Order: C-alpha cells, then structure tokens, then sequence
C-alpha cells in the first residue's frame, strides 16, 4: 500500500510516529516500534530531534534479524535538524543518524524546519538572554548538501519538512537542481487541512505527509490546553459511530483519502494495533465533505519565540 515518490522509489502510505516527550523512557522507542511492525507498520518516522534513533534502529534491526521482515520491507525516515544547516554539517549529520541507527542508509532524509538555528551541539542554542539564537542559511545551499547524500547513496530519497509555498519554489526555482524534494511533511489534520498546500504540492509530483494527524501530543511546552482537542471533535466522534470505527481512524482516513500519506505515533500497543485498520473501511463523498468543513486554520504547534525568523513557514 505506498504511492510512488517523484525519484522512482515507493513510500508506505501509512506511518507510525515515534516521537516521545523526555519524559518518556528511551526503552520505550524500541518496544513500541517493534510493535508497530509486528502490526502492519512499514513506513517509520524519526529524527535526530526525537533523540531515539538508536531504539529505533535497533527495533527495525531486530525485525529483520528474527525474520519477520527485511530492509527492503521497511521505509526509515530521519530528519536534518536546523542547527546542521550549513552545507558541511549534513553529510557528518546523517552519518551520525546512521551510526547511531545501525543502517547503512536512509529511505528518507529529510530538512526538519526552514527557520536555520546556530550550529552547535544544544539542540536549542540559547544566548544570555535566554532567547533561541537564530542563524542565516541559504537553504538551497542546504539542499545541495542533501543532493550529494543521496548521490552518495546514504539517503534514498530527500525531502523537507514544514515547507509552505514560497519556501517549496525557492528548491524548485532552484539553478542546477538535480532532485526536487519527494515529499514536504507539514502538520496536517481536519481543524488544518492544508488544501491550498496540498493542490500545489500535488502539482509539483511532491507528497504531502501529515503530522499531527490524531491531533498531537498536546505538549504543555507548545500547545495551549484550551486548544480543541481534535479526537473530540463531535463530527468525527459522529462518524466513528456510523461505520463502527473510532475517531483516530477517521482522521486517518480523511489525508488516505485526499492523495495524504498520514503519519500516526502511539506508544500504546492496542491503538498501535488500531490504526493499521484504516485500510479495512471507506469514507464516503458525504463524509469527506464533512470533515472539510472543520478546517479552521489551527497550529497545535504556537511559538512566538519563532514568529521572529525569516524563515518561519507560517
Ligand atoms: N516534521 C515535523 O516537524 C514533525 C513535527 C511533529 C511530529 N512529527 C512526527 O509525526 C509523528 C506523529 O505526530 P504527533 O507527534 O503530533 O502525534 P499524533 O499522530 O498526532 O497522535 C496524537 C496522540 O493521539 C494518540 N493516539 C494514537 N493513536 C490513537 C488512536 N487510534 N486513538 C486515539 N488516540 C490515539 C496518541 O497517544 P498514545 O501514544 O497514548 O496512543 C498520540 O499521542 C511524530 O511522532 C513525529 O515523528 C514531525
Ligand atoms: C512549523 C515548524 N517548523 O519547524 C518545525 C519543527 C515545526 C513544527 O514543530 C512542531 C510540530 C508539532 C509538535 C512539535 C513541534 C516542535 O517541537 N517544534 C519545534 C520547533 C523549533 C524548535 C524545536 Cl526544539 C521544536
């Protein structure tokens, strides 16, 4: 079940998330992904940021050891992160998410944000004053960086991620381009729905793969607690009764439906089990109207802290 990438290769249509607050125990990454492909997950989101890469690659080294799968089975994504975004930390920055996972190469590598922060070790640079040092990358620079690993052969294909239009063109309006990004990862879900986005995306052979699709994780760090809880939404709760499913699965249903790949993390084992089912019912053209409706422009992701880059996407 993947839809062909602009590149040649395939991407499962369907994702499983493994980002996990700190707070989280790192054992975790590594039970809840072998979890997920025991259940049907084929397609595995992570990133240099999640700090769970070895967990990760170890629970996707481990499925094929026992002989449940092989590499060829399993689309690994990883993501560059903003503080490697001169041209000479990328390739030291996926060799190290490989080190660190134990693979001999990514199916997907991606640019995790546009707003370029200050290289460093801090995930976070921050100055005396406490605010978040940015820094000023020609991203398109960052993007040849990119090229050469796939070139390279340890990215199989190379995307970015929370893209909007004007930052998509600047790859694309891009001299001497060699690859243009399979893929731009943005948040995505009924209350947002990115359909202007998405109709560009869709005319430029790139895929559009949803984010917080569930509605997210509703850290306290960024998201407001009286933010509408998107699993609460009386419509989708409305047609989970109708087809016997459950609001998640509608959610997921809705991007399947509109040409989205959709991303989904749990570290809970039976709704883990639960998503894969949203290849086992159909919504209709009526229901698909419906959710369209919802769509009120809303970031679960709100920081004022970066409403102040150049580059912020939004
Ligand atoms: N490119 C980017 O900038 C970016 C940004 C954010 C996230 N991501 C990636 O996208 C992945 C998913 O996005 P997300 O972190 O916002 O989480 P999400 O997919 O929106 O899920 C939100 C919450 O819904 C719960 N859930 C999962 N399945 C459910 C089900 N069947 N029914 C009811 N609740 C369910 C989960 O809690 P439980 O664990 O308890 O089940 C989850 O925490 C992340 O893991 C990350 O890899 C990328
Ligand atoms: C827009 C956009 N542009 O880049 C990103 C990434 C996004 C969306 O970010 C999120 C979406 C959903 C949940 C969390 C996050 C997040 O934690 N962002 C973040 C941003 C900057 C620094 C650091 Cl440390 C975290």
């Amino acid at each position: 079940q993947c839809v062909k990438l602009n590149d040649g290769h395939f991407m499962p249509v369907l994702g499983f998330g493994t980002y996990a607050p700190p707070e989280v125990p790192r054992s975790k990454a590594l039970e809840v992904t072998k979890l997920a492909i025991e259940a049907g997950f084929r397609h595995i989101d992570s990133a240099h940021l999640y700090n769970n890469e070895e967990q990760v690659g170890l629970a996707i080294r481990s499925k094929i050891a026992d002989g449940s799968v092989k590499r060829e089975d399993i689309f690994y994504t990883s993501k560059l992160w903003s503080t490697f975004h001169r041209p000479e930390l990328v390739r030291p920055a996926l060799e190290n998410s490989l080190k660190k996972a134990q693979l001999d190469y990514v199916d997907l590598y991606l640019i995790h944000s546009p707003m370029s922060l200050k290289p460093g070790e801090e995930l976070s640079p921050t100055d005396e004053n406490g605010k978040v040092i940015f820094d000023i990358v020609d991203l398109c620079t960052t993007w040849e960086a990119m090229e050469k690993c796939k070139d390279a052969g340890l990215a199989k294909s190379i995307g970015v991620s929370n893209f909007n239009r004007r930052q998509l063109e600047m790859i694309l309006n891009k001299p001497g381009l060699k690859y243009k990004p399979v893929c731009n990862q943005v948040e995505c879900h009924p209350y947002f729905n990115r359909s202007k986005l998405l109709d560009f995306c869709k005319s430029k052979d790139i895929v559009l793969v949803a984010y917080s699709a569930l509605g997210s994780q509703r850290d306290k760090r960024w998201v407001d607690p009286n933010s509408p809880v998107l699993l609460e939404d009386p419509v989708l709760c409305a047609l989970a009764k109708k087809h016997k499913r459950t609001p998640a699965l509608i959610a997921l249903r809705y991007q399947l439906q509109r040409g989205v790949v959709v991303l989904a993390k749990s570290y809970n084992e039976q709704r883990i089990r639960q998503n894969v089912q949203v290849f086992e019912f159909q919504l209709t053209a009526e229901d698909m109207k419906a959710i369209d409706g919802l769509d009120r422009n809303l970031h679960y992701f709100n920081s004022d802290s970066f409403a102040s880059h150049p580059n912020y996407p939004y």
